[PDB]
């Protein structure tokens, strides 16, 4: 009797009830509650004017990008110890870091599974899987560097050039993934999508300081954001020792003190002019398209 | 400026050998102590009948070694384990952020190795599908294990629930290995056998754990599951509740740990129940 139950278990595919699906989906369902700006989704609709994928294929590509985007935020908020995401408590503080890590990773592989419902043309299929794998590798390479510079500061002080190659991997990754899949499926805008990704990341960095995640949470997180990279390299270059050191000291506190965060922003505004430099840099990238 | 940007966006992302070493640090750390290599030695034994060519067999081994070691990095973060293979866990040295990312990164470097197994598009499709299905099963198994543990005492798993979970959590990488080998073989499936091997392997691991860190971690191990269900069934409220209180302490007190280990040994006889259950499983194969 014990034997037959073991036999039945080992001789059949692993069983998975919808009740269990609901238990381990909690972390992800929570983040779905507040949709974001849907910038990537709208980007997908627009781009389809030229690519012309059938409604059904397009829905799958959208689902894949939404799964990857949202799960990547679940992981990034654990990796940054972020208290808020889209104005609500982050999933890992509600369900725990362990379940949130496993759920986000599980969703990466469900996104992978959807890639098969895109086609049966073995030539195409292979190319699709390859695009997915390459860009998931690129995403993790960039995320890995961003995380390393932040957690081991001041071991490595990146240069503007180093930051830009990191963003090409980290932020450029899902934008290139989306576009490469759609382009592969069309009955090249990658360079434009790379620039768009760089502008998106630097702008996010800029706005987090200029201005829901909390007041300037990138400082509390110790991030080597575009403005900070400019500030540290500017102070190094000009021999501004006291301030170079104060920028590093503040980043290392991982502080939520609102006055210390503003102190740091004012050093960028008045001592290194890092805010004006970043605002200008963004406009210079945007003009490359406006002047195309 | 415009020129530099132009070259950046028109080229593949820049990634160096040094960058690769920086992000590999947490993985390289756990590979400093080999472990027993049960899975890779298993692969060799099984190839005696699968006869894969040495180069494909090596890629299967690499895929399995990357998944096994990256899964340990993640499992250790998920139960905040202080030690793995006699040394400090990677996340306590490189931090949780870098260790999550590196382990997740290696999951995809393992995926990439699957297209190096074959050029035949029919077979490739099959291999990728096998990899995808079992990574899904592994996460369903690991998510239930984590769920029951972190949500205790909401759900006390039964013996059958534990067995289904373990077949995915631990049996999952054993099945991936064998499915990939059977798919590639140039020569009856061994999946039922490997599923039972995975189950025995985990129950045996739970048994041996009893540092008894599974206690400090609040784990619903095979012996604990037997003890909780045993006490419930017999109306032994006090013992049932005592086992739960100790698990819920997430204690590092050796004295309190010994106390639970004795309840399991002398009051519920879970250690003996466990040992005999393993033997019953081993005979299921032997006596065949
Ligand atoms: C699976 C993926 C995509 C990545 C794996 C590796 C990881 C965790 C990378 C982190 C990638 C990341 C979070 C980059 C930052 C991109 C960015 C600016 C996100 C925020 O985009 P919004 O459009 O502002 O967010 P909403 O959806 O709330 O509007
Ligand atoms: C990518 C994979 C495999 C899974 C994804 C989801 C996760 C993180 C699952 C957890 C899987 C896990 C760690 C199961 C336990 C397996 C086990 C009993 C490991 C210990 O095996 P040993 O053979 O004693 O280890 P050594 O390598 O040190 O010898």
């Amino acid at each position: 009797k014990m034997e037959a139950k073991i036999d039945e278990l080992i001789n059949n595919d692993p069983v998975w009830s919808s009740q269990n699906e609901s238990l381990i989906s909690k972390p992800y369902n929570h983040i779905l509650l507040k949709p974001g700006k849907n910038f990537r989704l709208n980007l997908i609709v627009q781009i389809n004017r030229v690519m012309n994928l059938p409604k059904d294929q397009l829905a799958i590509v959208s689902q894949i990008v939404e799964l990857l985007h949202n799960s990547s935020l679940l992981i990034d908020d654990i990796e940054d110890n972020a208290p808020l995401r889209r104005g609500q408590t982050t999933s890992h503080l509600i369900f725990g870091v362990p379940s949130t890590i496993n759920t986000a990773n599980y969703m990466y592989f469900r996104a992978m599974q959807l890639v098969s419902q895109l086609t049966t043309k073995e030539p195409l299929y292979h190319n699709l899987i390859t695009i997915f794998n390459e860009e998931l590798i690129n995403l993790h390479r960039g995320q890995g560097l961003d995380i390393y510079w932040r957690d081991f500061l001041p071991e490595i002080i990146p240069t503007q050039e180093m930051y830009l190659n990191m963003v090409m991997n980290k932020t450029g990754g899902l934008f290139r993934l989306t576009l490469r899949l759609m382009e592969a499926l069309s009955p090249s805008l990658v360079p434009f999508i790379n620039l768009l990704g760089i502008i998106y990341q630097i702008r996010d960095d800029y706005l987090n300081l200029k201005d829901e995640k909390g007041f300037a949470e990138d400082i509390t997180e110790g991030k080597l954001s575009f403005p900070i990279v400019h500030a540290l390299n500017f102070t190094k270059t000009k021999g501004q020792t006291e301030q170079h050191n104060e920028i590093l000291r503040i980043l290392l506190l991982r502080t939520s003190d609102k006055d210390i965060k503003l102190k740091l922003i004012q050093i960028l505004e008045f001592d290194t002019n890092s805010l004006a430099y970043t605002k200008n840099f963004i406009n210079q990238l945007v003009n490359m398209i406006k002047n195309d």
